[PDB]
């Protein structure tokens, strides 16, 4: 709602990146949206025209399961995104696009675990982690 508290989305935190998954009957995957964590629950949007604005997906998912796995070597980035439901489980991954990338969604879908977005102090630190690891070596 919007009248006490909760007066609009405390915790901003949008990104672009790409998300590919296997579809149980068909679509098409393959996909560019802009996905942004608001009051308690997410939105989804693939273009701020759909003739409407209306976004196509809206709910609160949270409880992503995050996997930590980059390599810098060849500045490779993969992290998995899981997410358990009533169906079973819904695997998707996103690709990787630059360090800036895994800074933005890597932290806040793991604070998404916890039910918040990274409204906390301690997603500083787990950005603050990544680029570590550039400081040390491209
Ligand atoms: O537009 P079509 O070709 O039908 O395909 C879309 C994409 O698969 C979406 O992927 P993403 O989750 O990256 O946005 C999403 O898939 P999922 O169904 O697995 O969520 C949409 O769910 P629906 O709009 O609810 O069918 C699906 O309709």
């Amino acid at each position: 709602g919007s009248h006490m508290g909760d007066i609009t989305s405390i915790p901003e935190l949008a990104d672009y990146i790409k998300v590919f998954k296997p579809k149980k009957l068909t679509l098409k995957g393959y996909k560019q949206y802009w996905c942004t964590f608001k009051d308690t629950s997410i939105s989804c949007y693939k273009s701020k025209e759909e003739s409407s604005g209306t976004p196509a997906h809206q709910m609160n998912l949270r409880g992503c399961e995050v996997t930590p796995d980059v390599n810098i070597s060849g500045q490779k980035f993969n992290i998995k995104l899981l997410i358990p439901v009533a169906e079973g489980m819904n695997e998707i991954w996103l690709r990787c696009d630059n360090e800036k990338q895994y800074a933005h969604w890597m932290a806040a879908c793991r604070l998404a675990s916890k039910g918040k977005t990274m409204a906390d102090s301690s997603y500083n630190l787990e950005v603050q982690n990544i680029l570590s690891f550039l400081k040390m070596q491209h």
